[PDB]
């Protein structure tokens, strides 16, 4: 009580006051400050973190801020990110021959042991932070609670914009159930290393935890994205993978967005690539189709019940976009730009010195006069060796200020999926669209996924790879289990390939915009239009089925050419990686549409 510096413990319900109060008697925080969501707040924090060059202000945009890193810590980082379970087997598969690639498991011992080295006395002379924070619409009943301790303000004035954050959250709460959020950089005062571009972090002792049987996210050492802002990740996908296991809903790594066509008709669809892949891009898409029209519900997670109805009901569980920013330009992403400019927090991009942002692939000239700061605070021209922002430099923005915001983004019953499309990066073999030919099948085809890592052609099944919360048999059965229900409507299952290259390298299919085209048909094909033609791997469009015109050199032999080679040596690698990854706990239904399709194949 006697440090508290905003807020009251008296106040807190009982058991939100015991996981504040117990980790302070652990963290040794200098103050506890219990997060209102105010502006006052936010505003005050953030002249705060300027006047100790904690952040710097952009003044070519409004209320717009820029931190630069310690470069030992840029990213989220798997190899330190653990799920601790009393059985290995409940987290992972256990893998016929190799290591798993599906999580990365850490037993109870080995992780108090870790945590005791960690965060005892580990914030003190800081503040610990208190923020409550809503997953989802506030009053929604697919809505869940955290609370995240930190002793970072780039953590909560992050959350302020990626979670719904504040007073109005603890109110909502009660005495209710809530994930508790531990979150620490790991380095109290005095300080015992040397502190890097004033960005406090613990590379060295760094380890993001998760513990679903005590509903606990312990995560260590990293300020960074994922590692730090534990609604996104650590609670919506890793958490909730789970506990949607057990509750009999999906939380994925999927966009939403709503898609209009000329008619004015509306279906929400739903997607899950990997990271660069281009889900952000997508779900904010401006349609090249005239009378078409995009809108954008999430772009990174989402969480999705059948209701008593059997419509696929989904919410964007986040508040915010936490988007790479390099290779965002007014061509590729016109809505992304749009966005950023106010009240946006970027992190490791580059400062023009007009006090604006600039990274490498946002495609746009500089004035005569302006230079360039790099992400590593030195002077920088477009011929130096190294590049002016971190390739995994970011912006994280306001959902509520995307231009094309879907007008059902906070609805609290969530938006109707109709189709769920799956994808990655390959630059051979795989046309640029197909369709699943059952429910069955359309689940084969998410756990198939596999993605050019950004010449390894790694496998990402239904792009959860880094992110499963549970064991990964079990996720297919559980997906499986979905057309058991009664009265559930499946939404149809697509595959698509912005990225298939001809022979000397270079894009067949020019994506982006041009994607609206291929979203065209998805509409058409649900509604029941007669624009599918069967192949080995599902249905593909008709001959003519696409809206091609204006286009100029689209070679459609060769993006749809589905070549029996390929596809035997495809199959195979699919085997084999089921077989070793997911062995005993493969179900039968996902063994059998393998079977399936190498009998297709094998009949060309
Ligand atoms: N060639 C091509 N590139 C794309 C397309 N969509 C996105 N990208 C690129 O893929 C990279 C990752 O995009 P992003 O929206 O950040 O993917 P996310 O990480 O999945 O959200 C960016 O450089 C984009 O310019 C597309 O349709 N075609
Ligand atoms: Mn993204
Ligand atoms: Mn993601
Ligand atoms: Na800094």
């Amino acid at each position: 009580s006697a440090k508290v510096i905003q807020g009251s413990l008296d106040s807190l319900p009982q058991e939100v006051r015991k996981f504040v109060e117990g980790n302070a008697q652990l963290c040794q925080p200098e103050y506890i400050h219990i997060c209102d969501g105010s502006e006052e707040e936010y505003g005050r924090l953030l002249a705060h973190m300027q006047e100790e060059g904690v952040i710097r202000k952009l003044k070519k945009y409004d209320n717009c801020w820029l931190a630069l890193t310690d470069p030992r810590d840029v990213a989220r980082i798997e190899s330190k990110t653990v799920i601790i379970t009393q059985e290995q087997r409940d987290t992972v598969p256990i893998p016929k021959s190799g290591q798993s690639q599906l999580g990365r498991w850490m037993s109870e011992e080995d992780f108090e042991k870790a945590f005791n080295a960690r965060f005892p006395g580990c914030m003190k002379g800081r503040t610990m932070y208190v923020i409550p924070f809503s997953m989802g619409p506030l009053g929604s009943p697919l809505a869940k609670i955290g609370i995240e301790l930190t002793d970072s303000p780039y953590v909560v004035a992050s959350m302020r914009i990626m979670t719904r954050m504040g007073t109005s959250v603890l109110e909502a709460l009660g005495d209710g159930e809530f994930i508790k959020c531990l979150h620490s950089v790991g380095c109290p005062l005095p300080l015992k290393k040397p502190l890097v571009n004033n960005w406090a972090c613990n590379p060295e002792l760094t380890l993001i935890a998760h513990l679903p049987d005590r509903r606990e996210i312990i995560s260590f050492g990293s300020g960074y994205g994922g590692n730090s802002l534990l609604g996104k990740k650590c609670f919506a996908l890793r958490i909730a993978s789970r506990l949607a296991k057990e509750e009999g809903w999906l939380a994925e790594h999927m966009l939403i967005l709503g898609i209009t066509n000329p008619e004015g008709k509306k279906k929400y669809l739903a997607a899950a690539f990997p990271s660069a892949c281009g889900k952000t891009n997508l779900a904010m898409m401006n349609p090249t189709l005239p009378g078409w029209k995009v809108e954008c519900v999430g772009d990174d997670i989402a969480w999705m019940k059948f209701d008593a109805q059997g419509n696929l009901r989904a919410i964007n569980p986040e508040n915010g976009f936490f988007g790479v920013a390099p290779g965002t330009s007014v061509k590729t992403n016109p809505n992304a730009i749009k966005t950023i400019q106010k009240n946006t927090i970027f992190t490791n991009v580059a400062e023009t010195s007009d006090g604006g942002v600039y990274w490498e692939g946002i495609d746009e000239p500089l004035a005569p006069g302006v230079t360039i700061t790099s992400w590593k605070n030195k002077e920088w021209r477009p011929q130096d060796e190294e590049p002016c922002a971190h390739p995994n430099s970011r912006f994280c923005t306001p959902a509520s200020q995307c231009p094309i915001i879907d007008p059902a983004w906070e609805s609290p019953e969530g938006v109707p999926i109709e189709g769920i499309i799956f994808g990655g990066r390959r630059p051979a073999g795989v046309p640029l669209v197909y369709e699943a030919l059952s429910w069955q099948h359309g689940v084969f085809v998410g756990a198939a996924m596999r993605s050019e890592a950004t010449k390894v052609i790694m496998h990402d099944p239904f792009a959860m790879r880094p992110f499963f919360g549970y064991n990964f048999g079990k996720y297919l059965a559980h997906w499986l289990s979905m057309a058991h229900r009664p009265a559930a409507k499946l939404p149809k299952i697509f595959h698509v390939n912005w990225f298939r290259k001809d022979k000397n390298g270079k894009f067949l299919w020019p994506g982006f915009g041009e994607n609206s085209r291929v979203l065209e048909w998805m509409f058409g094909r649900i509604e029941g239009e007669d624009s599918a033609k069967l192949t080995p791997i599902g249905y593909v469009p008709k001959e003519d089925a696409l809206n091609l015109k204006g286009l100029g050199d689209v070679n459609v032999e060769e993006l749809f050419g589905i070549s029996k080679e390929f596809w035997e040596k495809e199959v195979e690698e699919i085997d084999k990686y089921l077989e070793d990854q997911v062995n005993a706990d493969l179900p039968y239904e996902i063994e059998r549409e393998l079977r399936a399709l190498k009998q297709r194949i094998s009949q060309m």
